[PDB]
DNA sequence: TGTCGCTGAGAAGCGTTTGC
DNA sequence: TGTCGCTGAGAAGCGTTTGC
């Protein structure tokens, strides 16, 4: 049932997904095929979300939406899709959603 | 893949299934479909496996052959089958396994 | 510009495997 | 009477969800 984690690559990453990126939490697009949920709000919508590029990262817990990285974390989705480095808040240890700052 | 878990009562418990413990590690039958797999040696054969009665418990790790938790654990299978509070090492947190002991 | 609860999840088994 | 290495595993998303 995990969803492969596959690390695409900075170069590889367009300006079509960067313009996708959700601005306002409340005009997002739900879609149960192909939207992707994001780990800390746990909304499956199709907005582009991030890609952790960790190797033994794995399952969805790499993908933040737009709002919740910007203001959970201070960070902008399209400077973590642009970030060769990147790892997502699970990764550093320092997730603060319902879950991870409980466990 | 997680296979389910499900708790046997003790009443439900077959003296065929009681005659059917694996006595020697070497005696034993594998067998892809109807086997089962032992936590402790990771051997997939159709000898009777000890079955954990911790509801939270999951998955496979509850199940040990004849010889591994009498020569891991000094237990036997059929006092273990026949306990009504019978929990598995892993879940008394005692487990010795190549992995176990380990994390 | 905004978030958590809840279910169900939380591997398993072949291969390179048997104590001295 | 006997055991570990290795791959691949290690949830995800609807519902009861949006900060004051
Ligand atoms: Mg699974
Ligand atoms: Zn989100
Ligand atoms: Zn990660
Ligand atoms: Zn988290
Ligand atoms: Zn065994
Ligand atoms: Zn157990
Ligand atoms: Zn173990």
């Amino acid at each position: 049932m995990t969803l492969p984690h596959i690390i695409r690559p900075v170069e590889e990453v367009t300006e079509e997904e960067i313009r996708n990126i959700c601005s306002n939490s409340r005009e997002k697009i739900y879609n149960r095929s192909l939207g992707s949920t994001c780990h800390q709000c746990r909304q499956k919508t199709t907005d582009t979300k991030t890609n952790c590029r960790n190797p033994d990262c794995w399952g969805i817990r790499g993908q933040f939406c737009g709002p919740c990285l910007r203001n959970r974390y201070g960070e902008e989705v399209k400077d973590a899709l642009l970030d060769p480095n990147w790892h997502c808040p699970p990764c550093r240890g320092i997730c603060n959603c319902s879950f991870c700052r409980q466990r």
